[PDB]
């Protein structure tokens, strides 16, 4: 509806504050783990943590944080063919470790082969009101229709990496992990692929995809006291995916669309230090959507009918966790901890009711409109349950128990009813195009009315589309987190002697949100230059954060969450493309130049979420200045200036596609907090929190995908390719601990791939 110009380009970019992945540009670019992560690290509206994934931990193959114009990475609308494929139960706590409670989860709800896709689109600005729940952007998965059977092979290990560690890591990197912080020294990563659509009677077909991602990591099985490791271990991280869709074209009313949905997540751990302590930590989703394409003369009814259950589970091998301080196990003999604590698992099961009426185009004159309403409803069933009693005590010789404790077998149920109503107007006079909006939500679990207006205006400035300029207003309000009304009735089935207790206060929470202003600007510039210029500013409002504190008389620990989180972000993207690529000698050159600048101001931290507390702190001393909190630059997420030369080469009579992406990103700051001893504290200020910013290295970063086609074979069935990261082999360090010791980006890298057509 809105006058566009198309990306020729090599890397997709935000047009109209959305950016198109298509299957051969999620093929055509080195994706890595195939994760959507890896195919929105190029997106110029986004930042991820670079400390996350590092030389210490390639082995992990999970989905990736992603920070949208300085919005938290727990604030993005996942959702499957729109939707919504989010996690919300508990995302912020993604340690690895075992506990009682400790379970480990991440806003993606389903962990999706990316290469399975049929494409992905991100919205990151000017968002319409059909999408919601949500601070910073929203990603939606498409699955295929039929319209061929494929079989790919990918690999690598860590023979193929280069790992640049500190020599103060290389110990625990060895061993493979440091506490609850696991390490992959060694692995193998071997990953499956299976598509096929298939017209299965007349007008009746479907597509299937199927993907098994396997990551065998080696670490010591166990390592003593002393620092000396027994024996070593494979620790299986698989991320299964299956996806299909059944379409049936009735007639010229009807579409039925029946989609079945699968991620399998699963990794094996164990401590090191204590035997018999293997666990599966895993997270689980599957579900169903039936969609109904009604097209009458007068508007199009769009009908959803869906259930989905989004699930991260801890499982470990035994149900007790003691301490002997004299060991019965195997040879040792002094003081040893053996063990597991049981199984726990937390869930959401959303069951969705969803309408949208598409109006069709009338005049009012010469103003062109299209209106659009939608209505939906979502029942939310949120749980979280303790499948087996556990115990934990230390034990003496003699069999003396001390220090007990039970875990009781348990479920905690919680029923939330969402409702979302929108309408938007299409309209169009002349060189103007306008598209007014109001979405309304509500949910029963913080029962707020929430308004989020909607605004967007494009003006064709010559009515040539050679210069194109989109100007917007609008607001966006976030999604629940359900852990808040779940932990409490978690914590009650621990029995212990000293044991606090929680006591959760949230139900008076505002619902967060980011009010925006866009800029947005489209300009052909000679007969072959297209130039994108995008400038998006976001206030984040009522951000949550919490204060806690501990009653002796109850024995409870009281967190109150509030609404005291605030941070402005400034975001700018400049971006430079051919509508013509290069031809030379038949070798095809298509480049781009892509700018990306992202300064972020507030009192919080993103990777805390909401389990901030220290949003309280009006004002902070900040490298030797006594300032207000909301004015220091955010923490995280914080490398502001991306520059991009983005190149790709296509020799056809040789069957041959070279994609190269050089990127280059301006070094992080790492946050320190002072204490009193510090050279640079100032004790006139000791009744405020002390920070100082450290700036560490810039990235060059060159990443390539070879891909070759024999032509000699007939259809061009075989397509080798080769993924390189990381050619320069670039050694960045990407977070400095306080003693200085540096964690680095990973190194080169290399990925080999099969894929054979049928
Ligand atoms: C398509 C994938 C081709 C892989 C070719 C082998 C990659 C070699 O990889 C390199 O090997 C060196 C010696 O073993 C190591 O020192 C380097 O760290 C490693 O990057
Ligand atoms: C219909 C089945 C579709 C997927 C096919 C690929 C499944 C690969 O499966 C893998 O095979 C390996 C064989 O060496 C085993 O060692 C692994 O444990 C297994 O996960
Ligand atoms: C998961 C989908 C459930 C619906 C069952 C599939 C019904 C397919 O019905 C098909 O419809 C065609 C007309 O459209 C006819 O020409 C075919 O003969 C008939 O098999
Ligand atoms: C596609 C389905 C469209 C949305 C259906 C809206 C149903 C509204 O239902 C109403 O919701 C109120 C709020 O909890 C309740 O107080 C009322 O008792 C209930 O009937
Ligand atoms: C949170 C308490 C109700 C849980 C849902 C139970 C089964 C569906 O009952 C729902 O009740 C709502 C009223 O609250 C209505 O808006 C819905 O239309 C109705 O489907
Ligand atoms: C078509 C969509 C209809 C649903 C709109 C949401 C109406 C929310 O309405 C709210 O319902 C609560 C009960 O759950 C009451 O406590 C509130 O007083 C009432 O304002
Ligand atoms: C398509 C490009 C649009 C350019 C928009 C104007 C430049 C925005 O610039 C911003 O202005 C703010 C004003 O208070 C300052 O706070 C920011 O630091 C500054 O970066
Ligand atoms: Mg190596
Ligand atoms: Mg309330």
């Amino acid at each position: 509806f809105f006058e566009e110009m198309t990306v020729y380009a090599p890397v997709p970019v935000p047009v109209n504050g959305n950016t198109h992945y298509t299957s051969e540009s999620i093929e055509r670019l080195p994706t890595g783990n195939g994760n959507i992560s890896d195919l929105l690290r190029t997106n110029p509206a986004v930042r991820m943590d670079s400390t996350q994934s590092t030389s210490l931990n390639q082995g992990d193959i999970r989905p990736e944080k992603i920070s949208i114009h300085g919005a938290s990475p727990y604030q993005n609308a996942y959702l499957i063919d729109g939707i919504s494929a989010t996690n919300n139960l508990n995302p912020a706590n993604e340690s690895d470790a075992s506990s009682a409670t400790n379970i480990s989860g991440m806003s993606q709800g389903y962990y999706l082969d990316v290469s399975l896709l049929d494409n992905v689109t991100l919205y990151d600005s000017f968002v319409p009101v059909e999408f919601g729940r949500f601070n910073g952007g929203v990603i939606d998965a498409k699955i295929k229709r039929f319209n061929k059977v494929k079989l790919g092979y990918r690999t690598t290990r860590s023979d193929w990496l280069t790992s640049h560690i500190d020599e103060n890591n290389k110990s625990a990197f060895n061993q493979g992990s440091s506490g609850s912080t696991y390490y992959s020294p060694d692995f193998k990563k071997n990953f499956y692929t299976l598509s096929f659509n298939q017209e299965l009677a007349d007008n009746f077909g479907v597509t299937a995809g199927l993907s098994r991602r396997q990551s065998d990591i080696t670490r010591a099985d166990y390592v003593s006291n002393d620092g000396i490791v027994a024996g070593r271990a494979q620790y299986k991280n698989v991320i299964d995916t299956a996806l299909s869709k059944f379409t049936w074209f009735a007639s010229d009313r009807f579409t039925h669309d029946l989609t079945l949905k699968y991620t399998g997540s699963s990794r094996d751990y164990n401590t090191s230090t204590f035997p018999q302590s293997d666990r599966e930590m895993g997270n689980k989703s599957y579900g169903l959507a039936w969609d109904m394409d009604t097209q009458l003369a007068w508007a199009k009814l769009r009908t959803t009918v869906g259930w989905d259950h989004i699930s991260d589970y801890t499982r470990h091998d035994h149900d007790i966790w003691y301490t002997e301080l004299s060991c019965t196990y195997g040879d040792i003999t002094g003081r040893c901890t053996r063990g597991g604590l049981g199984h726990i698992s937390q869930a959401v099961d959303n069951y969705t009711f969803k309408t949208r009426l598409d109006w069709q185009k009338f005049a009012v004159g010469n103003v062109s409109h299209q209106p659009y309403f939608g209505a939906e409803y979502i029942y939310s069933d949120a749980w979280t349950e303790r499948h087996n009693q556990s115990e934990s005590y230390v034990i003496n010789a003699a069999g003396k128990k001390t220090n007990h404790t039970i875990y009781h077998k348990g479920k905690g149920r919680l029923g939330i009813d969402n409702y979302t109503l929108y309408m938007a107007d299409r309209i169009s006079w002349r060189n103007v195009s306008l598209m007014p909006g109001v979405r309304y939500d509500y949910d029963n679990y913080l029962s707020n009315h929430n308004i989020s207006p909607r605004f967007m205006t494009e003006w064709d400035i010559f009515a040539n589309q050679t210069s194109m300029i989109t100007a917007g207003y609008n607001r966006y309000y976030g999604g629940n987190i359900l852990d808040m009304g779940l932990r409490d009735i978690r914590n009650s089935w621990t029995e212990s002697v000293s044991g606090n207790k929680t006591l959760t206060r949230y139900q008076d929470l505002k619902t967060p949100y980011n009010d925006e202003l866009a800029m947005g600007l489209q300009q052909k510039i000679g007969k072959n230059v297209i130039a994108r210029a995008n400038y998006v500013y976001r206030e984040a409002h009522d951000q949550i954060s919490k204060s806690s504190r501990t009653d002796s008389a109850t024995k409870t620990t009281i967190t109150e969450y509030n609404n005291d989180g605030k941070t402005k972000t400034h975001s700018f993207s400049l971006s430079f493309e051919l509508a013509e690529p290069l031809h030379i000698r038949q070798v095809d050159i298509n480049p781009q130049i892509v700018f990306s600048y992202i300064k972020s101001k507030g009192n919080l931290s993103l990777n805390n979420g909401y389990e901030e507390s220290n949003t309280g702190d009006n004002q902070v001393v900040y490298n030797g200045n006594l300032v207000s909190y909301d004015s220091v630059p955010v923490a995280d997420f914080n490398n502001p200036l991306k520059i991009s030369l983005n190149m790709d080469f296509t020799h056809q009579p040789s069957g041959l596609v070279w994609a190269n992406t050089l990127a280059w990103q301006e070094a992080r700051k790492a946050r320190i907090i002072l204490g009193k001893t510090n050279a640079q504290y100032i004790s006139e200020y000791s009744d405020y929190k002390q920070y100082v910013d450290e700036k560490l290295d810039s990235s060059l970063t060159w990443d390539t995908r070879l891909s070759w086609t024999p032509q000699f074979l007939q259809q061009q069935n075989l397509t080798i390719s080769a993924d390189i990261l990381n050619v320069l082999d670039s050694k960045t360090a990407v977070d400095t601990t306080n003693t200085g010791v540096a964690t680095y980006a990973s190194g080169r890298t290399f990925w080999l791939d099969v894929s054979m057509k049928f």
